[PDB]
């Protein structure tokens, strides 16, 4: 589980590095001979170097050689072709021009070799589901001032009373907060049976079943806090 990030290839690129700039750094301030021979020479054992640093298998993938393909015909790719353009190039600045080719060469490699991946909207969940479940002991609370305040009327309006402090209630204490019955999700739909019921229903339990439904419904999601049931 994320055992690595980097790779051989990616993390042996910052290391050659080293290897060239030996040879390339060795090019300058010697004298107008023996640069050439070095240039071409002690490129050979550098390459080797890091090609014999980079010793990789990793029989999990297909591949083998073409992972290290890509660094090797790029890179050598780029080293032959830099310096033969160097043969036709004008004499005028063939020798600058074919070096500072390379290090273009060489270091657009290591933006080619980036993963890239940028996924937009990887789908990641923006709050817990375990919490926001604690507000029910306020939900269990208030909804006391709406079972006497709506007990007390006299057969009517009973309903509006709980649809005013209902959604009031929740609301007006958290304005700024969960503004509607959204917090905890299956009340936006269950609630609306209580409509559904609350008008062909028994002629006896007809407000009892209001009463208990949501209480009963309520706790049910009381337990939530005990365990979210996770995978």
């Amino acid at each position: 589980p994320a055992g690595k990030a980097t790779t051989e290839e990616q993390k042996l690129i910052e290391k050659i590095n080293a290897g060239f700039k030996a040879a390339l750094a060795a090019a300058a301030g010697v004298q107008p001979a023996d640069k050439y021979r070095t240039f071409v020479a002690t490129f050979g054992a550098a390459s080797n170097k890091a090609f014999a640093e980079g010793l990789s298998g990793e029989p999990k993938g297909a591949a083998e050689s073409s992972s290290k393909a890509a660094l090797t015909s790029k890179l050598d790719a780029a080293y032959k072709l830099a310096y033969k353009t160097a043969e036709g190039a004008t004499p005028e600045a063939k020798y600058d021009a074919y070096v500072a080719t390379l290090s273009e060469a060489l270091r657009i490699i290591a933006g080619t070799l980036e993963v890239h991946a940028v996924k937009p909207a990887a789908e990641e969940v923006k709050v817990i589901p375990a919490g926001e479940l604690q507000v029910i002991e306020k939900v269990d609370a208030a909804f006391k001032v709406a079972a006497t305040a709506a007990n007390a009327a006299p057969a009517n309006d009973k309903f509006t009373v709980f649809e005013a402090a209902f959604n009031d209630a929740i609301k007006a204490s958290t304005g700024g907060a969960y503004e509607s019955y959204k917090f905890i999700p299956a009340l936006e739909a269950a609630v609306k049976q209580a409509y559904a019921a609350t008008v062909a229903t028994a002629p006896e339990v007809k407000y009892t079943v209001f009463e208990t439904a949501l209480k009963k419904a309520i706790t049910a999601m009381s337990e939530a806090q005990k365990a979210a049931k996770p995978a």
